[PDB]
This record gives C-alpha cells, sequence and structure tokens, in this order.
C-alpha cells in the first residue's frame, strides 16, 4: 500500500485544521499519486481564474464557498453550500471563493502529463476583457504557483487592460 | 456545465437509497465524464478481486466496508470503516466486501485509455493459486462486466484450479 491503509477523515482535517486557513490555507493528503486529493479550507479570497486542462471534483465537508466562473461568456457563480458536490468539465474558467473559517472542501484532480498546460488568468473588472494570462506545466502547487501570482501583482504592466487601460487591483 | 449544478450529496443518496441495495447496489454520479464517480450501497460480498490499471479513491460516508486484498504474495484486509479514506495504488487486487444495508461509500476511478485494460481474477481457497483470469477494455461496466462473472460462475472448468484441482465454489 504505497499511499498507506485507511484513516479517519474528520480527524485527519481536525488534526490538519492549522493548516486550512492562512497563511497556508489547503493540504494535499498523499503525495505522488496520480489522483491530487486535497483539502481546502479558509478563508480565501481571489482574484484568479484557473483553467484546468482536466475534471475538477468537489465535495464541500464543512462550511459553505463558491465558484465564480465564467459560462458561455458570461460570468457566473455556482454555490458550494456544505454537502454539495460539484464535477468541473475541463477548461471551464474557476475562481474559488472561500469566506468561511473552519471549512473543509474535498477537491480531486489528475496529475496533468507532460504536454498539458494549466492557465491562470485575470479579467477586468471594469471592461470583462482578458487581462493577464500565464500557462504552466504544473508539477508542484508549492513552487510552481506562488511566483506566477506574485509577479502578476508585482507588475501595473501586467495589470494593465489592453482593451480598456484600467489597472486590475491585483 | 456539462455536468450540472453543485447539488446536494446526502439528499442524492437518499433519493437514490433503492439503488443502493441489491440487485443494483451502486449508481454512478455523472455519466460520460473522465472521473467515475460512483456510489456504492449493500448487502454486497464477492469473491472476484478486481486488477484496476489505475488508481481508486474511497471515502466511506455511511456504514463500514473492508477490502480483501493480496499485498506482497499474502492475503491481507483493508477496514473501510465509516468515515475512512483511502488511496488504492494501481494493479493492487481488491474483492470489496460491503456486509451493511444503507451503507454508502463514494468511490472514485478514471475513465481507462484504449489498451490500458482491467483484470479480474478468482483465487483458489485451498491453495491460493490464480484460477481464473479475465482482461476487459471496460467502457460501461454495465455492459461489460456481469457477463464476464456470470460466465465464470457458470463453468466449472474456469472454475477448476490448474494447481490443486479443486474447483472454486463461484
Ligand atoms: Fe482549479
Ligand atoms: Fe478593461
Ligand atoms: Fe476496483
Ligand atoms: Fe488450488
Amino acid at each position: 500500500l504505497t499511499y498507506g491503509a485507511p484513516f479517519n477523515f474528520p480527524r485527519w482535517i481536525d488534526e490538519h485544521a492549522h493548516l486550512l486557513k492562512p497563511p497556508v490555507g489547503a493540504r494535499q493528503v498523499w503525495q505522488d499519486s496520480d489522483f491530487i486529493v486535497t483539502v481546502v479550507g479558509g478563508p480565501n479570497h481571489r482574484t484568479d481564474y484557473h483553467d484546468d486542462p482536466l475534471e475538477e471534483f468537489f465535495y464541500q465537508l464543512r462550511g459553505n464557498a463558491y465558484l465564480n466562473l465564467w459560462v458561455d461568456g458570461r460570468r457566473e457563480r455556482a454555490d458550494l453550500k456544505e454537502g454539495d458536490i460539484f464535477l468541473l468539465p475541463p477548461h471551464v474558467r474557476h475562481s474559488p471563493q472561500r469566506p468561511e473559517a473552519g471549512s473543509a472542501c474535498l477537491v480531486i484532480e489528475r496529475q496533468r502529463p507532460a504536454g498539458m498546460l494549466d492557465g491562470f488568468e485575470w479579467y477586468c473588472d471594469a471592461c470583462g476583457h482578458l487581462v493577464h494570462r500565464v500557462e504552466v506545466q504544473l508539477k508542484s502547487i508549492v513552487t510552481d504557483l506562488p511566483p506566477l501570482f506574485e509577479s502578476f501583482y508585482a507588475s501595473e504592466d501586467k495589470r494593465r487592460c489592453p482593451h480598456c487601460g484600467q489597472v486590475h487591483p491585483g
């Protein structure tokens, strides 16, 4: 059993509560597995939209959250109330918002094969145009992703909408 | 949203309770998705071991179950007590036993690509030798799998251990 024996999930989440809040916010359950199994806590709000080339499964175990989406060219919202499950199709742009402390969401993804890239995008609050997109071969979320977000927040040029000129807040 | 909006999982399981028992026993949540998301009920005991070429994730939401395994050449058992999660590595032979009525287990698998075959195996209760193995391109569990099991149960020749000659009970 490469990934160990079964174990009690609510107790695991309790024992990792200190990591399910800022600044960490999430915790992957097993390492080096094909299924990426993560528990995401809160609070955490964010402005980036994720373009995942594969599906994402959600089961909101504790508390409530919601996903800001782009669907059919329009901004939409999918609520993840406590007890909700949800399967997100590939490439649907989503921005998870997790307002509640003590919340916990099971999120399951697949490891991306080489050449299958993730995208992270920001959109203009004023005119809705795409402001900035980075594509990334996502291997370790811990090292591959934070610098991406920091480099966007640090640069007015990256944050500048090419259509209406308004600078994204970061 | 190809797969619909989020929805309350405990209520979904309640509304499908009549299918989480014999003769059906399980119910896939979404169709035509890359992630195969199934709720498995009970009671159900079985004698076949599954050789899945990809991982299997378990979260035992209601009631208790256990997996009979082969691990390092020996017969073992992994208990899925209520609240347990578990990630099974590829190819570990497993035979789920679900003794309890009203139990419900979330099981998540991946659709197998072409050329990646599942195996289903039976082992001799007397000498532990492999009795029969069928490999299958698993596309629809509903049509691809029941005839496999029936053809094994119907044939003393398939059930006959090639090492000690004892006929498997089916
Ligand atoms: Fe995502
Ligand atoms: Fe703009
Ligand atoms: Fe299996
Ligand atoms: Fe035998």
